């Protein structure tokens, strides 16, 4: 309901987002992702179409399907998207085209707006009737595959428009406009929302971690571009200098051989709890995001971090991978650090936890951060303004 958020960001931004709405109150809008149940795409969209919805958009979203070998396409389209890294089998680029084909057709795609999430389902623009097509990227392309790219540059350069999350992602080899929008929490979302002391304890408790000593958390799947295993490094080496802490690294299901790489790094030490948790647990999260004394977000490539804003809103201080998203969110010294290596990450774990003053400092300046920048309000409102803008030059 927009009405509860002037609470946070006040009443001129949510007069501003009933204007554009108005604006655009009979346009038919589709936003096309790849997953339904997963992660950072369809958390924003769970709470962005209802949103859109209660302004009186005629807003849907819809869901690509394809076999396990399209999606370990896409998974490499990904990894050489944000690495410039990798070998593609020819064979992949025919796969892709044949479950855009089979999609299209599964897909009703006559809107007025027709939003596209991330490279998967890119090539439903080879079918696109009239409307305004928009691509909403969600990752690092700042450096990516060249034969990739070349590949699916070939579908954006027929967009109307593209949205990245950091300018630092606008490429110099397209012509349509890029609009910079980074993606945003909802604060009133079971993953973000105020819990009574009793629950946090309850859950924590479960998963035989002691909240009687500090606990350094990081969210991520157990993937490379998350680091797990460098995050384990870190924590070994603070781990010296500050004893009673303990590491949670809280995951969700070649991704069973990274965990087994962390279960093997963390081999040793016994206050490292390496948690797997079903896709949707976000009171369980919540709960250790609030029962944290500093949150890692050490990435190697992110587009964003939707998990870095969490802790933030949480008056957690992040230490963040130096990499796409994560550095418009820590401000070095101010809301978190940024770190290039394990051993620089470790360095300032040890700093936080030595000075609970800066620590809690930090943890308020991260609060007011996310409170200007990445709250959903914020979100909708640019996502409201990039649709006009578009939308009236056709
Ligand atoms: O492209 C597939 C991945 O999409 C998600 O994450 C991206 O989008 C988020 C929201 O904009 C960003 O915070 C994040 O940096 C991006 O990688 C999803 O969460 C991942 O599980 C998928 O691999």
């Amino acid at each position: 309901m927009i009405e509860r958020y002037v609470e946070f960001v006040g009443e001129h931004e949510i007069d501003a987002i009933f204007k554009y709405a108005e604006k655009l109150k009979d346009l038919s809008i589709l936003h096309v992702n790849s997953t339904a149940a997963g992660g950072g795409v369809a958390e924003i969209l769970h709470r962005l179409v209802p949103l859109m919805r209660e302004l009186g958009l005629n807003a849907e979203w819809k869901v690509i399907r394809g076999s396990q070998d399209f999606f370990t396409v896409t998974k490499s389209f990904h990894n050489a998207l944000q690495t410039g890294k990798g070998e593609i089998p020819d064979e992949y680029f025919k796969i892709y085209d044949e479950w855009q084909e089979i999609n299209a057709g599964e897909i009703p795609l006559d809107y007025d707006v027709v939003f596209i999430h991330d490279p998967q389902p890119a090539g439903l623009v080879k079918y696109r009737k009239k409307g305004t097509w928009i691509w909403r990227c969600h990752i690092d392309i700042s450096n990516p595959h060249p034969k990739v790219w070349g590949f699916l540059r070939g579908y954006i350069s027929k967009y109307d428009g593209m949205i990245v999350s950091i300018p630092e992602f606008a490429r110099d080899d397209l012509d349509i406009p890029q609009i910079a929008i980074p993606p945003s929490i909802d604060p009133l979302s079971p993953k973000n929302m105020p819990l009574p002391q009793t629950t946090v304890d309850r859950i924590v408790d479960k998963f035989g971690v002691d909240r009687e000593r500090p606990i350094i958390l990081q969210v991520s799947r157990y993937d490379r571009a998350k680091d797990p295993v460098g995050v384990i490094e870190s924590f070994r080496l603070a781990k010296r200098h500050v004893p009673d802490a303990q590491l949670v690294y809280l995951g969700s299901p070649e991704g069973e051989v990274v965990y087994r790489e962390t279960v093997e790094a963390a081999r040793g030490e016994k206050d490292v709890h390496l948690l797997m948790l079903p896709p949707n647990s976000h009171v369980e999260v919540n709960a250790f995001q609030r029962a944290a004394t500093v949150v890692m977000q050490k990435s190697i490539k992110e587009g964003f971090g939707l998990t870095v804003s969490e802790a933030l809103w949480k008056r957690k201080p992040v230490i963040g991978g130096n990499t796409g998203g994560i550095r418009i969110q820590v401000i070095n010294g101010v809301t978190g650090f940024l770190v290039d290596s394990p051993k620089a990450a470790a360095y300032y774990l040890v700093y936080l936890l030595k000075n609970k003053k800066v620590r809690e400092e930090m943890g308020e300046a991260g609060r007011d951060h996310v409170r200007r920048n990445f709250l959903i309000t914020q979100q909708l409102r640019r996502y409201l303004m990039a649709i006009l803008y578009l939308t009236k030059r056709h």
